[PDB]
């Protein structure tokens, strides 16, 4: 292992600072001072730190307090060298956001949320973040008649397009990244998956600077393939940031260390981020952000062990995924299964629909029964990836 | 109840004709003659019938046979009055489609699938279908390294855009509707949910004539809100057709009668199709297609009981959903919860981001703690819908 | 439908008393005085109230404090006539319980946890409660190597048999009801389903007084059929108590009002509690206890609305289910489908294995293809059930 | 890693013999001759072969046919030395079994099904099998009013105790292993999890010879922790057999190769089979049986590849898991986390309930806040396990 700043491992303040309250209990750890957080994180080899406005600045802090806090915070950044690549707003903890921020049924709460957001964009630019994340965790319902579903999407669009237009208007060098989540804390959250989020951005006025911020555990809560989803975001060139962690199944969001959930899936996620696509195409070159929570049963030694482990797991997987693809036997297996064959167009240069239709060999004269005999050998190909993952090859 | 042709209840040939083979067994029913199907369906009050090419015409039938079959089939349509509103292709049963049609790793199979599709478009136009459905049931993988995820989406796009361009080129009065499915028969299917499908259409050249064909059970297999998903398709004006059925949970696709799965969700699905949105907007005016399978334990009396029941359940729900919304007490409850309030824009006519920012009452001077006291009364509102569903009000 | 004490509707102090804090937010409601809980629930028609030791008596309460609290609570009970049918212990909220009470890896904690249970038995006995519920919410793990699994079950057995022995020695008429849950708050909980709880009970030294407390939502979080699980608990004569609420799929425990989740399943559970088994069998006679949470979006008006909605949902389902079995057409359908035929023993009176293999009629010349022709007509029985539920019958 | 007969790797005839038909397609491979299955598996290192009565002997086979088939199979066994450790009955493929075998609503069917079982016991005994597996795949329902649930369990009990009584009377050394599954092919199956199977066994007249046959994928289809379920089966001394395969989430049963689904869970199951419980306890000694399906995309080369991959995955996991417990650092971490402390009984030798409530140290003056400070360090133990799995340690 041994992570270093050019690896671009970013961590949020709320991850290592998460104190332990869950639905059945109180915190098991004391609050983490943000200056300690920065120093500690930098010592471990992180590249940057991210935060939610209220992570650093209390909801009711006065203007004198906000500047006191920011002064010590900027100093620590300075002393250590951590950058601040992404900033986000808390539109979910305070009781006022019980029906949402942007999609609250109450008009006065929608304006308050939007004004909280606009102000936070200002702080984002001041910090030097390139990405502004929006997780609409309270946007949704428990009951189907609680909302007008068309109006909920018009109100979501108005807040995002207002925020986007503000970025363009002030000339900030910022992008917005929406973060899909299927449920928890709402029964049903709006824009529940990568596809929903991707679809939605296409209906925006300011779509051009809006992308996604997918989270491993969030797609796994719907039973989806995390690599399939990021592949699709990447293919559309909407993968602006990423949140890595672990999830063992369809249940509450667990927020384990990356690699402590679906291990084989993390392997392939790493292969896609590092190696890209077999035939060439898009690559994700942003930060590798870890959005997790250290288990409540463990003390602060566990908090820093857990932070260390996110980075270890990613470097271990990266190493095995480079060896995997570099292997002559894998490449050969790949060729046999048709991975490079999928890269060739179906139609010949210049062939029209008409042409293919009327080409006897592709249809009328085709031997479907002979084509059906092919051994794709996907089982052997899968076996080679696991032996590579197991450190056996 | 009593369904009648202006209700626009369509049924596929493979639903009532499904003979019973599942993974652990053989058919329990004899094959259903398609001419019987048409007559029977028409007697029950259906408006139309839909089919897959091989539902009617055998994969290896000769040209003399295809015309014999079509002749008797058109005659029955004539004798009864059923229309043929949608036609689709089978790109999944034959062993040649074991790795997909359009996204097969084998180039020769991709061409064969595409040529099967183009020919079937011709038959669609001849029949008078307005909709051409594409369910990519074999497109996906069991293993993550089996495919180049970027190349799988380029090949999906090439077949759909080739088919679309052919429709435009021949001037057919047809639309394509993609049908998302999360898994089964593949471990992971590409374009697994409504959002994924919606996102994908935005990357097409011929996007304008491409929409979706969502299926109740398919979104419920990912644990998603079926009404939330169709709301989003409708809002984007991509809801070109719909497949209704029942699903009891995250498991294999059960294909029960509509209403025999998540009852409350079917209620709200019916409310959206019939009533639309509370504040006004888009409406879905196409056919109400039932894509289900009669339980294998039951004989042919059960097949026609099951067909009858799809229509009964929809009319029962429709009736309760009209009463629900028409109710003065519901309207009042709706007002209290802010359903109409969500319909008002957040920003005042002419207000800019700048303006709202600097409006003291929406932020600096806002009383978050007082705004947080509001009783949304979503529980009472939910109670009124269930009493309406229960036939109590 | 108006509830009366005769109905045996019981509520937990923590249910209407639930304040609104979840994983991503703080409480939205103010604490509920116990005195007012008691009076308000008696005005609604409640039969009894239930509580956790620390719902009532703070963890740190002094002796003088405890006595005051008990004096006020016992006053309220005397004033209103409310009964206290069940009492439970809180072995999950304090940080001390982070790894469990009974199956903590730390022995001093295991000792404290059992001590806390014994003291609570006394209180339970003082209050007149018939049932003692044990829900081991922190018993389990996030990671597979965290626990010696054989030793976790011995620890659990030690605790439960100690508590049972103590009851027997003290002469108390108290029975222990164990309550399964698959996950939340731990990633995996010991004894996750009705099946695992019944099995464990059979390994106990004093299992005669140990039974189950199944919860609607809990079984549904693993995707099981709650009605099938309570039917196995009844069949074994081990259904000592029941917790009713609603869940809308495999996700975090929602704790919705009974009937606000899976409706048809709710209908069928009520049918089983009220009508019993079609061919006869044991019947459930305890409290109908609601363990739910008023959504955090609702103010106190909403709390009483939700309390009310629980009993109301139950009465509406009961009316429908009594009408359903009373219907001649439904009885006809039931006989046709073989529901009464399942009640006839397979073998003949004094027929042995040997006698049966040898019966020619049963095997050697049994006409399997002719038997396979029976139309079970389960679809039509299911349509009739649904129509009774919707009150269209 | 090269398997030897000493390993006890067993395979079902129906596993490598699975032809490829699924819900949306026909077979992709030709039928496998039994003779060749036997020889091929012996060349791979298999220990034994297992089968369903109709895997080998067709349902309609004549007497002369049966004898020929048996003569060829017994030849193969003699030639290769393969053992036949388990035999099972097919009570799910013929249409006669549409509503179940043992719990069919139709009594004549229930009689045929039991007859079919008794005859198979004889054959099982002739073959030298130790285990008789019962998987009741059609036992259950799609709809809640289809069955009298108390009567479904009595019918099940009748069948299983008749079969057990017959074994006892005949002097056969055969034990029955019941096999749970939550769903597929029925929407709900009776006795859906390890927990439900163990419970039911305790209600049996002859449960001394009745135990479990849990399957990896089956428990995971309900989202349970397979390793926790087999640990409860072991603890109760009821783990008679085991079926190993892979599942990638809550969906249709995939029947992937062991290790091709949840990897870390696979690692921990192997640890439990090979290392036993950390503080000692019963150990599993039977066949390591693989009940999987070679993906339908692969030709026969793929079939043998997959057979091989099963034993290989198992050997790789075994090597890793033996190295993991042998590691001094891992033992250190285990002691730190209290894994050995769980093994110490909570009470002192001859300490009663009364003695414990009264110990001041245990309750009255126990310092709960000081005890709550222990760092269990479960995260670091889990990181160490994963690093052993990836062979980076
Ligand atoms: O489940 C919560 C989300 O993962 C958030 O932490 C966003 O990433 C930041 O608001
Ligand atoms: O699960 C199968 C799909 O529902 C199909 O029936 C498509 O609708 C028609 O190809
Ligand atoms: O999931 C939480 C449980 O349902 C509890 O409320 C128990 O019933 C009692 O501790
Ligand atoms: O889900 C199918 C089952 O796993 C069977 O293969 C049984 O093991 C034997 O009938
Ligand atoms: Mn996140
Ligand atoms: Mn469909
Ligand atoms: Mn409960
Ligand atoms: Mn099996």
């Amino acid at each position: 292992v041994q992570p270093t700043p050019a690896d671009h491992f970013t961590f949020g303040l709320w991850t290592v600072g998460w104190t332990g309250a869950d639905p059945f209990g109180v915190a098991t750890r004391k609050n983490l001072d943000p200056v300690e957080a920065v120093h500690k994180l930098a010592e471990l080899g992180a590249y940057g730190i991210t935060f939610h406005d209220n992570d650093l600045i209390p909801f009711d802090a006065t203007e004198a307090e906000r500047e006191k806090i920011l002064g010590d915070f900027n100093q620590a950044l300075k002393d250590t060298g951590l950058k601040v690549p992404m900033v986000t707003t808390n539109l979910f903890s305070h009781p006022v956001f019980k029906d949402g921020g942007f999609t609250s049924n109450d008009r006065s709460i929608r304006r308050f949320a939007l004004a909280k957001v606009l102000h936070n964009i200002d702080l984002a630019a001041e910090m030097g973040a390139e990405t502004f994340v929006m997780w609409g965790g309270r946007e949704g319902s428990e009951y189907d008649g609680s909302k007008d579903l068309a109006a909920a999407l018009d109100r979501m669009r108005e807040g995002v397009d207002t925020a986007a237009g503000y970025i363009k208007d002030k000339g900030y060098n910022l992008r917005i990244a929406l973060e899909p989540k299927p449920n928890e804390p709402r029964g049903d959250i709006f824009l529940p998956t990568v596809g929903h989020g991707l679809a939605f951005i296409e209906q925006l006025e300011h779509g051009d600077i809006v992308g996604l911020n997918p989270e491993t555990g969030h797609e796994q809560m719907a039973g989806l393939n995390f690599t399939h989803g990021i592949a699709q975001a990447l293919w559309a060139e909407k993968l602006f940031h990423i949140d890595l962690n672990g999830q063992r199944g369809i249940k509450y969001d667990q927020d384990l260390v990356f690699g402590h959930g679906d291990l084989t899936s993390a392997f392939f996620t790493v292969d896609l981020l590092e190696n890209g696509f077999p035939n060439g195409g898009p690559k994700y070159t942003g930060p590798r952000h870890f959005d997790y929570k250290p288990s409540r049963t463990d003390g602060y030694d566990g908090v820093w062990d857990s932070a260390k482990a996110n980075m270890s797991m990613y470097l271990l997987l990266k190493e095995r995924a480079l060896a995997f693809r570099a292997d002559p036997e894998v490449q050969e297996a790949m060729k046999t299964s048709g991975v490079f064959e999928l890269g060739e167009t179906t139609l010949n240069a210049g062939e029209s629909a008409a042409d293919l239709m009327n080409d006897s060999a592709s249809f009328a004269g085709f031997d479907a029964e002979a084509a059906a005999e092919r051994n794709f050998a996907f089982i052997r190909l899968n076996q080679l990836a696991i032996e590579h993952l197991l450190g056996s090859r």
